[PDB]
């Protein structure tokens, strides 16, 4: 939790009591473990919604949805029951609650099961399952001169009628919503991203909507692919992002331009990103995922557990911060190394919330956060990437010609740095460096073992350049100070930590040629260089395909695969000016400036631009 930020125990397990309904009396009941958090705001009114497991925090169990209320921004709350389970027998549940907010009513989706005690997605069938849709009417009131409100909460209805008994290829047998808090869309439509089973028993998610306030509903025709559960889903410029947890595997997310008719991984900019433990072999988790404006800037916020501990005891929960191409890690929400799976953020005038959980030996409690020092860093962050944004699209080119591009800028290595750090000007992903010295925006490097790694795969957990195994371009300024004993590395994306097996670089020779490297293609030399002089660099990679390009012309060689049409690439890193290594056997005497990283190719108009304004888009004097 960051400084500033504080919390309260707002859920509190084997404590705080929740009004019990059964055969026609209320009895104030202690809970014993409040899990699945959705924190929203309707109508100025803050709402807290969670399971309310009474017995045990066994998924399989008696569970009701809970519902807190505060008209004062959390400092105090009422409590009721939003949703009650059938009471068919001691482990009747109402599960997953997954929240809409629109205009003044909550549409909240729940799964709901009378007396099975296995787990959904072992169901053979669907006999003991229905999924309800219940709504809770929010209105608020002065009487006594202070804020009041109220929630009515309707029955539950069944949407049962509305489920296929088959999907493309498969037969239908439950679904559940993803939980958290879902969306409305520009259009108006309920929005529901679900997890659904078919009868071999696979997981897969789908768009559930609704055109008509909830009445009726529909499913996309497309889907994720198997594996994907508890989808959380927002829409940005146009299409819905359904971000997927995926049970041992890096998460996937999928774009959906059409109400989920077709599902497009996001392979440019977040699909793969986020690991579920440090070695993406641990069971997910939900995550909250919303679209927020800050400051004037549409960005999202991401929450999801680290899980260093792994199994499901998730601690470490992360936030992060993303405009579709930079992506921030804001930092850890959670404290010290407890356990904190679930979570939801809610950003309400102008001030950050987290409810989340908190797990000490499976009795689970709900915290509500003030992330206070959360929203101060990614304000300032924001800053940062409005201002260099704003920066490079306010120079005048060269004939003023066409502006230099940021749609698509995730990295930018420049006069920032330390003794041992190349920073990024988006403050998301440093490089390393060895033998550097500082030169104006940008290093000079010198001596076997230098160079600078800016790390892609080599992030761990959590890799932001992911995109790069599917396209990207990567711009640089370089001058050679000394002719090379033999090749010597300039500038690439490398397969491998040493940097011996690239996707696609450039090297220098000893006869003054240019070595551009494809993949594994043999080596052609081409060109030539002389020492001293400035050369813009650009190598780009899309289509399975990598082009070099030298003062904004294509070298020989340029259009080659550097992809067998077999697999994807799992890129390590990018190496600058050297290849950082003391083992490899080169010695680049090279200054490099100004390293751009976009996640997509560059036209040829966007590149010349680049190369005419080299000696214009440097941060060194600001
Ligand atoms: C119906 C059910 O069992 N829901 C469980 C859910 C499920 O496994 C799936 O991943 C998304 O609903 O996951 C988790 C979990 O802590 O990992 C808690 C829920 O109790």
């Amino acid at each position: 939790l960051a400084p500033g930020s504080s919390r309260v125990e707002l859920f509190k397990r084997q404590s705080s009591k929740v009004p019990f309904e059964k055969d026609g009396k209320v009895t104030e009941r202690v809970v014993h473990s409040f899990r699945l958090p959705a924190l929203v705001n309707v109508d100025g009114v803050m709402v807290a919604i969670a399971d309310a497991r009474y017995e045990t925090s066994f998924d399989n169990s008696l569970i009701d949805t809970v519902a807190k209320y505060s008209v004062d921004d959390g400092e105090t709350w009422e409590t009721q029951i939003a949703i009650k389970n059938s009471r068919a027998s001691s482990v009747s549940r109402v599960v997953d609650p997954t929240v809409i907010v629109k205009g003044n009513k909550l549409y909240v989706l729940v799964g709901s099961y009378n007396s099975s005690r296995s787990y959904w997605t072992s169901h053979g069938d669907a006999r003991d399952w229905d999924i309800l849709l219940a709504v809770g009417e929010v209105t608020k009131s002065t009487a006594g001169g202070k804020i009041t409100a109220s929630i009515k909460w309707g029955s539950p209805v069944s949407l049962k009628e509305f489920f296929p008994a088959e999907m493309e290829g498969m037969h239908t047998n439950q679904f559940l919503g993803g939980a958290g808090v879902a969306i409305v869309a520009s259009n108006g439509n309920l929005v529901y991203p679900v997890q659904v089973t078919n009868k071999k028993k696979q997981v897969f998610s789908k768009i559930f909507y609704s055109e008509d306030e909830g009445k009726t509903w529909k499913f996309g025709k497309g889907r994720s692919a198997f594996g994907c559960s508890e989808p959380v889903a927002l829409e940005w410029e146009g299409k819905l992002i359904i971000n997927t947890r995926v049970d041992y595997r890096r998460r996937l997310v999928y774009e959906s331009s059409d109400m989920g008719n077709t599902w497009l991984e996001a392979v440019g900019t977040l699909s793969r990103v986020w690991g579920p433990s440090p070695k993406s072999n641990q069971p997910g988790s939900q995550s909250s995922f919303t679209a927020v404006t800050i400051e004037g800037m549409r960005v999202m916020l991401f929450t999801h557990p680290l899980n260093f501990k792994g199994r499901w005891l998730r601690d470490r929960l992360n936030l992060w911060l993303t405009d579709n191409q930079r992506i921030y890690n804001v930092g850890q929400v959670s404290i010290g190394d407890e356990n904190s799976a679930y979570s939801s953020v809610l950003y309400k005038d102008d001030k950050l919330y987290c409810l989340h959980e908190i797990n000490s030996n499976e009795v689970y409690s709900l915290v509500f956060a003030r992330l206070v020092g959360e929203l101060r860093i990614i304000k300032s962050v924001l800053q940062s990437w409005k201002n260099w944004d704003s920066h490079l699209s306010s120079i005048c080119t060269p004939a003023c010609g066409p502006a230099v591009t940021t749609v698509g800028l995730v990295g930018f290595l420049s006069h920032s740095a330390t003794k041992t750090e190349w920073e990024d000007a988006y403050r998301c992903v440093n490089a390393s460096t060895a033998n550097a010295e500082r030169v104006p925006n940008g290093l000079k490097f010198a001596g076997v073992g230098g160079g600078a790694l800016w790390p892609v795969s080599q992030q761990g957990q959590n890799q932001r350049y992911h995109f790069a195994n599917h396209a990207f371009t990567l711009v640089a300024s370089v001058t050679i100070h000394e002719v090379p004993k033999g090749a010597s590395p300039l500038l690439g994306a490398s397969l491998d930590s040493s940097g011996g097996k690239k996707l696609l670089g450039l090297s220098y020779d000893k006869r003054h040629q240019w070595q551009p490297i494809y993949g594994s293609t043999p080596v052609t030399p081409t060109g030539s260089w002389e020492m001293g002089k400035r050369y813009h660099v650009v190598l780009t990679m899309a289509n399975k395909i990598g082009s070099v390009y030298i003062d904004g012309e294509p070298l020989e060689g340029s259009g080659q695969t550097v992809v067998p049409d077999e697999r994807t690439p799992d890129i390590s890193h990018f190496y600058v000016g050297g290849y950082k290594r003391s083992g490899m056997p080169t010695d680049s005497r090279v200054t490099v400036n100004n390293v751009l990283l976009y996640n997509r190719q560059l036209n040829a108009e966007e590149i010349r631009t680049l190369f005419l304004s080299q000696d214009l888009i440097g941060t060194e004097a600001h």
